[PDB]
Order: structure tokens, then sequence, then C-alpha cells
């Protein structure tokens, strides 16, 4: 249980402050695709609000992350919510952390798909990153489970974006 004890901003969703910021250079070359888990899938704006809070306040405070290890949240709401955003180093996946944009799809995705307003979201997000130069032309997509030992990002879940333009083995 790693994250529990349009594109709205970290003030949006009432993001505490990071500790620290550190930034990477140039476009991501990879794309990393987690769900939560714990939290739940969450429908209402106020609701994925609050699950963005209680995943920062897990990793600040639990784990003592600078901030939401995570480059962006989706919520069932089809809202993106910006973590640590693009170019900043995550704290979501172990050797890939500055070099990639870490997306959770907020939820439990082992065995059930995302609604479809959420996987709509991550894909406009990730070609918004790929228009705006904050993700490399030639990205490419994985699981976590592609480089650390878990699930994540849920059987179901991976099963789906091994279908999305760029998946790599
Ligand atoms: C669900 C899910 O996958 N949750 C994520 C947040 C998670 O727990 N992933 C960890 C990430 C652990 C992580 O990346 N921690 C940072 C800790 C960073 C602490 C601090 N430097 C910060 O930036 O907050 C780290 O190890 N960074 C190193 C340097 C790296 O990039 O190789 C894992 O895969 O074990
Ligand atoms: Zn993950």
């Amino acid at each position: 249980q790693a994250n529990l004890g349009r594109l709205l901003s970290r003030s949006d969703w009432g993001a505490r402050l990071p500790k620290s910021v550190e930034h990477f250079q140039g476009p991501a070359p990879y794309v990393i695709i987690h769900h939560s888990y714990m939290p739940a899938v969450c429908y209402s704006t106020p609701d994925c609000m609050k699950s963005m809070r209680d995943m920062q306040d897990f990793h600040q405070l639990e784990r003592g992350w600078n901030d939401i290890g995570f480059s962006f949240g989706i919520g069932g709401d089809g809202m993106i919510y910006t973590g640590r955003g693009f170019n900043v180093i995550g704290a979501h996946a172990p050797k890939y952390n500055d070099k990639s944009v870490g997306i959770v799809l907020i939820g439990d995705w082992r065995t059930e798909l995302p609604p479809k307003q959420m996987l709509d979201a991550a894909k406009n997000l990730i070609a918004f990153g790929v228009f705006k130069g904050y993700i490399d032309p030639a990205y490419k997509l994985l699981g976590h489970r592609q480089v650390r030992d878990t699930e994540c990002p849920g059987g179901r879940l991976f099963a789906e974006i091994s279908s999305w333009p760029h998946f790599t083995h």
C-alpha cells in the first residue's frame, strides 16, 4: 500500500507545498502508468481532490518524500490533477524518476477497467505533453510493473495500456 496509510493545478486541489523540487532537463523519454490501489476510484471533483491530498499526505508525512510521488493524477471525474508536474524528478519509479512522466489513475484497476473519461484524460495528457515538448516524440509507454516488482498498475489497466500507442516491451 504505497499511496495511503481539463487540467487542475496543485492549488486547484488544495496541495501542500513540496518540501523541495528538483528538475530534469529535456522531454521525458518514458511515460509510466500507475494505479493508486488505495485510495479507491473517485467520481466527484471534491472527492478526487481529497484523494490527491490523501496520497500527498501519505507520501510527504509517512514516506518522508518531498511531495506526492506522481507527476499527474487522473480522477473518475475525468479531470487531470497536477502532481509534481512535467520535468520534475518524481518518486514513483526508481531509475525512471528523472526521465519520466508518472501518471496515476486513481483507483484499484487490478480487475476492473477504468471508466472511459479516465482513459481519455490519460491519453489527452500524454498527447498534450508531446505537443508542448514535455514528452519525447519517441517516448516509451510502460506500466510500473515493467520496471519494478509490483502489480501496479493492475492487470486489467496494464492489458488496456498494452494496446496504446508507444507501449514498449
Ligand atoms: Zn505504481
